[PDB]
C-alpha cells in the first residue's frame, strides 16, 4: 500500500498495525554521531543542515546556509562533481578525508537534483585479505556462513554477529551465529516476513549497509526539514546517518541492544540475506572499518552464489546415485511391496520423509510414521480425484480440507502414480514443521512464525520433485516385469 | 595431451609446435624480486630454498635447510597452521607481515603434504578510498562496456601501468580487447582479437584456480630451487599457486617482442568459468608491491560479480528490444496486403531485427531480396539447398562449411539464419551476414591477430541465442498471418 506521510507532515502514528507503510527513507533527521548537509546539484549552494552541523564542523548556523561548496570544499568540490555526474544513481557514493576542527570523513551521493553530504570523524590490513581466501576455500554454504560471522566479529568486536538468510516466502532464519560467551543462542531461530517490512527490504536491496549507533539517542532534525528546491521531503534512504525507524529502535531496545548494524547480501538483484550485528552497549563503528565490512558484503554476495550452486549440485548427485540404486532393485527381484519397503533401499531417506505409503496391485502398505489406517484409505480416495501423475504441497490441510486432522503425522505430501490413474501409486509424507527454542521482540516473533507455519511442513527441494518425476518414468519401466 | 616433463628432467624443448604441453606449474625456479621456501606440512622442517633466499632473508644457505619453521617464525608458525589446516585447498592463502634485515611480507599456501612460503619486501602505501569509490563506480555503471572502461581506467590510476586492458574470452576460447586504458602515445590494442592457442589450456586452467600471476622483469634470469625436487616424494614442486613462480620462457618471448618489461594479469571468473583477464603491461620492469596487488585482487572479484550482473541486465534489455521490434512486425503482418510489399518495407527494418547484411523473402513461389545479397542464380541454388534441410529453422556462423557448394558466396553471405513460414520451404524467410571483418591499429600480436583472421576465414558474426529464439517465435506469429493471405 502507499506509505503515509512522515510524522513531521501531519502523518499518522506508526503503530504495529500499519508499520508496513512507514516512510523510513524520509525521517527528516539524522543520528547524532555525525553531521549532514544538502546542496544544489549544479550551483553547490548549501540548502539544509542538521542542527548539530554548525557545532560539528566548526562554523555557525546561518553562515553555512546559502554558501557554495566551492568555498567550503575548494579541493573536493571539483573532484566531487567528476565522481557524481548529474543523473547518476543515488546508490553511487564518493568518499574523501578532510582536515579542519579535526580529521573528518566526507561521504557524498546524489539524489538527482540534490547533493547529500555526510560528515563523521575518522583517522593488520591482512585480516580482510586472509578472510577473502578463507571464504572462497570454505567447502559449503554453512561453512561459508560460519567464516563470515566469525570474521566479522573478529574485525568489529560486536557482541553478536549473525548471518540472516531469507526464505522464498520472505521469512528469515539465523543460519550462522558468532556471539560473546554467555549470551542468547539465536542460531536456528526463524522470524516472520513482517519483522522486516517491504520498504525496508526494498531499500536494503539498493543501499547495502545501514546502522543504528545508539538505540536510545535522540534524532537530530534537518533545518529546514524540507528541500527548498521542490518544497519536498529530503530522501535520506542512501545516507548512513539516516535516522532509524522509531518502531524498529523499540525492537532493538527490548532485546537489550545498544547498537545495531546490518550489511545486505544481494544475489541476482535479490535480497538474499543480511549480516546482522548487535552490541549490548552503543558503539559507533568507524568509517574505514565499515568500508571493510562493505567489501565482505560483496565478496560474500559472490561466494554465497557459488557455494549454493555447488551444494545443490552435489545434493542433486546424491539423489541420482540413490535413484539408481532403487532402479537396480526395481528391474530385479520380486513383488514391489517386498523390494521397495526394504530398509536397505531407504526409500524414505530419498525424499527425507517421515512416512511413506505404497499401493501395488490393489493393496496399500505403509512405512514409517503414517496416519491411522482409515484415514490412509480416505487419502488414496482423494488422490484419485487429482489430475496429472504428480502432486505436491507444503501444507496438505489446505489443499485437502477434510485431511486437515491428519496434519501431525503427515502435513507435507509428495505423490506419484506409477501406472495410470492412481491405482498403482507411491506417496511420501512429512511431519508438521517443528523447531526448538533457546510482546514486541524476538520471543514473540519466533512464536508468531510458528503460528504462521501451523499445519505447514518442510518444503520440497525442486531437485526432489524433479527426481520424483524421473522415478515415475523408471518405475513404470518395471511394471511389465510384474504384469 | 599429457604435458612433457620439465626442461630440468630431460624434457623436450618447448617450441611453438608443442607449447600446449609445457608444465608451466613446475618450472623449479622463481623470479628474483622475492624468495621462496618449502617445508613439511606436519613437522615444519625446511626442505627446499630458492638460491637467493639465504641472502634475501639474512641467513646462510645450509643453516636454513633442515630447520623448523617453529624456530624461524615463532609468532607465525602456530597461527599459520590454524589458517592452513591439513587437506585444505592449494588456492587458500595465509598472509602476514614480518620484521628482520627489514620489513617482509610472508604469503603461505599448502599443497597437501607441502607448505610453500613466499617472501618479498613490503611497507603503508596508496588514499584508501581509491578502491572504495571504484567499487561504487563499477556497480553504478550502466552496461558491460561502461563497466569495462571503469575497471581498466581505475586499475591504471591505481597501478600506473602503461597499458591496462580488459580481455574477454569468447565461446570458442578466442580473446578480444573490449576496453583499454593506455599512456598517451601507444598502440591502440582496443578491438584486437587473438586466437585460443595464444593462452593455452594448462595456462587457462591454472588461471581459473589461482586468480593472479605476474612477470616483474621479462629479461630477468630465473632463480632455481635447491634441491629442485621435493625430498618427501622426490617430485616436482608445484608452484602453480605461488606468485613468484617463474613465468614460461615461451611467453616471456611474446612479451619481449611487444617491448613489454613487466606484465600482470588478474582472472575474472564467472560460474567456475574463466570469463576473462585484466591484463596489464609496462614497457619497463616494474615490481608491484604486495599491498597494491591485494587491492587489484579485490577488484578481480568485485568485477567477477558485476560482469555477471551487467551482462544479465544487458541481455535482458536487448531481449526487450527484439520483442518490441517483433511486435511492430506482427502489427503490420495481420494488417495490409501482400507480404513482399509489407516485409520489404524499410520502416519495418526487417534487416536490423537480426542485425543482418542481407535478407531473402519467398512468398507464393516468388523470391525477393533486400540489402547485400549474393547473385541471382546463387539465390535460387540456395533455396534449393534449404528444401533439403529438416525442421523449420536453420543457423550457422559459417555457411561455406554446412553447404559446401555455397562456399563461393561467402563474402556477401557467410552467416545464415532461416525460417520456413508455412510447411516445407515453399513459403520461407532468410537472413544473411557478411564474412567477419575487423580493422588494424613472427611471434607476437601482429602475427596473432592475422592468424585469428585466418581461422575466422569464411566465418561471420555468430547469432545471439535471443536472436535465434525470437526468430523461432516469429515463425509462429507469421504462420498466423497466412490464412489472411490464403
Ligand atoms: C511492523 C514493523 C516492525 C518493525 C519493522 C522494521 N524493521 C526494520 C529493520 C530490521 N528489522 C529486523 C528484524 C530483526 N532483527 C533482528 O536482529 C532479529 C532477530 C534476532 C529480527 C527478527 C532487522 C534485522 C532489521 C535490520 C536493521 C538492523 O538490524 O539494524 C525497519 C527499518 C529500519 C530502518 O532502516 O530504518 C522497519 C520499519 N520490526 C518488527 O519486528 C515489526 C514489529
Ligand atoms: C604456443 C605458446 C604460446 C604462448 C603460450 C602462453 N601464454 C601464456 C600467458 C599469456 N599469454 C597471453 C597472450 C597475449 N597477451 C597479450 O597481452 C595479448 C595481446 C595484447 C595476447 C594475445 C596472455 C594475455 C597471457 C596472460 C599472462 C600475462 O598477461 O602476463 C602462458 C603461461 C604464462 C605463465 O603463467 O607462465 C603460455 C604458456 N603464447 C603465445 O602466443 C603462443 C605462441
Amino acid at each position: 500500500l502507499p506509505f503515509f506521510p512522515p510524522l513531521y507532515l501531519g502523518g499518522p502514528e506508526i503503530t504495529t498495525e500499519n508499520c508496513e507503510r512507514e516512510p523510513i527513507h524520509i525521517p527528516g533527521s539524522i543520528q547524532p554521531h555525525g553531521a549532514l548537509l544538502t546542496a544544489d546539484g549544479h550551483s553547490g549552494e548549501v540548502l539544509q543542515m542538521s542542527l548539530n552541523a554548525a557545532t560539528f564542523l566548526g562554523q555557525e548556523p546561518t553562515v553555512l546556509r546559502g554558501q557554495t561548496l566551492a568555498a567550503l570544499l575548494p579541493e573536493q568540490w571539483p573532484a566531487l562533481q567528476a565522481a557524481l555526474p548529474p543523473g547518476c544513481p543515488d546508490a553511487l557514493q564518493y568518499r574523501a578525508t578532510l582536515d579542519w576542527a579535526g580529521h573528518l570523513s566526507l561521504t557524498v551521493h546524489r539524489v538527482g537534483e540534490l547533493l547529500i553530504l555526510e560528515f563523521e570523524p575518522t583517522e593488520g590490513p591482512h585480516a580482510l585479505r586472509n578472510a577473502m581466501f578463507a571464504l572462497e576455500s570454505a567447502p559449503n554454504l554453512r561453512a561459508l556462513a560460519e567464516v563470515a560471522t566469525q570474521t566479522v566479529r573478529e574485525l568489529t568486536g560486536f557482541d553478536r554477529v549473525m548471518l540472516y538468510k531469507f526464505a522464498p516466502d520472505a521469512t528469515g532464519e539465523v543460519i550462522a551465529e558468532a556471539r560473546r560467551e554467555g549470551l542468547h543462542a539465536f542460531l536456528g531461530h526463524r522470524f516472520p516476513a513482517s519483522d522486516i517490512p517491504a520498504q525496508a527490504r526494498a531499500l536494503y536491496t539498493r543501499h547495502l549497509l545501514r546502522l543504528t549507533a545508539d538505540t536510545r539517542a535522540a534524532a537530530v532534525p534537518l533545518d529546514p526539514v524540507l528541500n527548498p528546491q521542490t518544497n519536498a521531503p529530503t530522501p535520506l534512504g542512501g545516507a548512513v546517518l539516516r535516522a532509524t525507524s522509531p518502531m524498529h529502535m523499540q525492537y532493538l531496545r527490548n532485546m537489550g541492544v545498544g547498537s545495531s548494524l546490518s550489511v545486505s547480501v544481494v544475489v541476482g538483484g535479490q535480497l538474499w540475506g543480511l549480516i546482522a550485528c548487535h552490541h549490548q552497549t552503543p558503539y559507533v563503528l568507524p568509517p574505514d572499518l565499515r568500508t571493510t565490512l562493505e567489501y565482505l558484503g560483496r565478496l560474500l554476495s559472490l561466494q554465497v552464489q557459488v557455494k549454493e550452486a555447488a551444494d545443490v549440485a552435489a545434493f542433486r548427485q546424491s539423489l541420482r546415485e540413490h535413484h539408481a540404486r532403487v532402479a537396480l532393485a526395481a528391474a530385479h527381484s520380486l513383488s514391489p511391496h517386498d523390494t521397495l519397503s526394504d530398509p536397505a533401499l531407504d526409500l524414505l531417506g530419498l525424499m527425507r520423509a517421515g512416512g511413506l505409503i505404497l499401493r501395488f496391485e490393489g493393496r496399500w502398505q505403509t512405512l514409517g510414521e503414517v496416519p491411522p489406517a482409515p484415514a490412509v484409505d480416505a487419502l488414496l480416495a482423494w488422490l484419485e480425484t487429482q489430475p496429472g501423475a504428480l502432486v505436491q504441497t507444503d501444507a496438505l490441510g489446505q489443499l485437502w480440507p477434510a485431511g486437515a486432522d491428519l496434519a501431525p503425522s503427515a502435513a507435507g505430501l509428495l505423490a506419484i502414480s506409477v501406472g495410470e490413474g492412481w491405482s498403482e501409486c507411491l506417496v511420501w509424507l512429512r511431519p508438521e514443521l517443528r523447531l526448538e527454542v533457546a510482546d514486541l521482540g524476538p520471543r514473540h516473533s519466533f512464536d508468531t512464525y510458528l503460528e504462521e507455519k501451523r499445519g505447514y511442513a518442510e518444503p520440497w527441494h525442486p531437485g526432489e520433485i524433479e527426481e520424483a518425476q524421473d522415478l515415475r518414468d523408471t518405475l513404470t519401466g518395471a511394471l511389465e516385469h510384474h504384469h
